[PDB]
């Protein structure tokens, strides 16, 4: 009854107060800098209901991040086409997202697995104030098809509940952001579950938060709609952070407003 | 017009709503403070903040040298406990800002990069500076707290957002706010831009039990208007001095 809409509120605020920039290469935006959206994960899985979000794509991109794979193959073979634009002829991206997550290179063999590291500190030292995972490796940036947008996150535990905050440097509010949210919300459910914890909040923090001019009307229509209760995440405990699979991950009671 | 108190606002919310943890703390996670830099420099008026200390740490970050010696000669003791017998910290903040190392033995000057991008590509969405070099953490005295920032320009105004993973609310954060507000003023001045907002975003934001009454007293005081920064343009980012940087119309309540 009046479902919280912190994503739609930001969308709305940017449209009303954002600054307009125009290139003029036909890529006009209105934007705000340094904004935040928070969800209480216990009150529902934050897959938006004011338009449809393709959960299968969310799920599979995350799984692929988690494998440490710079090759787009497994994605194309599950009909996720998101990265296709950026791949070189052999399907390679250079060491984007999951390569940094799983194997940030040391000068000397040479891999730091931030994800195992994060989970282990969850288990042994949940009070840690340095439980952070970063993809923003300044010296590896030149090798990536492009530098990471969702670039760093931090874990936190209070009263047995796991919270996660994301720093995202650039946010296409209409197309990109609903996917980012679902996807880190799911990551945090994966951590909590493996660490034997409950879920707290997902906090999304944005740098340049922009609505493309070419999305003006789609935004006004999304914004004219009433939110429905969020769905609920059905997550089957895989053996480890790296052995989840599409079959473990469903959302139930998902009731999105129709296109467009 | 009232005086905006977003730092105190958050200080009060954590004291009221944070959860107590055992050196015990009370904390909230993922909080945001923002200042409009055109409306005053955010050096707090509800208690005196020692500016010289802020200025010096920053000038030292910017010089990229992680030896403590130059801080000591300028009367700042704040890094002494972390120093080794040689006054060496390992490659903390400024070594990363000025020289994040690459595998071929070269290095990246993120500050000059960031200033370049302001001058030549102000709209970039990748104007980032990071000190969170995961493969270098082993060698630092201490992992960076204020660990990454981003610059953004709109309507000829420079904004800056910082990500700080750990925030000693009573003691550290007032130094951190003034420190980055000043840094953003420096960037803006070297790039011929005006100032927009400084946006401080914290992870684990805490009040130590130790400070309960220091905090309560702070929270009982009425803010005076913020001072204004006086910034004499140096010849470059790396050439500012103490003499270039003062504050005017600073009317704080007393030290706590």
């Amino acid at each position: 009854m009046t479902v919280p809409t912190p994503y739609e509120d930001l969308l709305r605020k940017i449209a009303e107060e954002g600054s307009h920039k125009d290139d003029r290469t036909g890529t006009g935006t209105t934007s705000l800098f340094g904004q935040q959206i928070r969800f209480d994960l216990n009150e529902g899985f934050p897959l938006l209901t004011t338009k449809k979000v393709h959960f299968h794509s969310v799920v599979g991109e995350l799984l692929w991040f988690l494998q440490g794979d710079s090759n787009v193959k497994w994605l194309q073979d599950n009909n996720i086409r998101i990265w296709n634009e950026w791949a070189d002829e052999d399907g390679e991206l250079g060491p984007v997202y999951g390569v940094q997550w799983r194997s940030w290179p040391t000068p000397d063999g040479r891999h730091i697995d931030q994800i195992s590291g994060a989970l282990e500190t969850l288990r042994n030292n949940p009070d840690s104030r340095r439980n952070i995972v970063s993809a923003w490796n300044v010296s590896e940036l030149e090798n990536m098809a492009l530098p990471p947008c969702h670039l760093l996150f931090q874990l936190y535990v209070a009263d047995g509940k796991l919270s996660c905050q994301l720093y995202q440097r650039s946010a296409d509010m209409f197309l990109g952001v609903p996917f980012n949210i679902a996807s880190y919300a799911l990551l945090t459910h994966m951590f909590a579950q493996q660490a034997g914890l409950e879920v707290g909040e997902f906090i999304w923090t944005g740098g340049d938060c922009h609505i493309y001019d070419n999305h003006k009307e789609q935004v006004a229509e999304q914004l004219s709609r009433e939110a429905r209760p969020y769905p609920t995440l059905e997550l089957n405990k895989a053996a480890s952070m790296f052995e989840y699979s599409f079959d473990d991950i469903t959302v139930s009671g998902y009731d999105p407003h129709p296109l467009i």
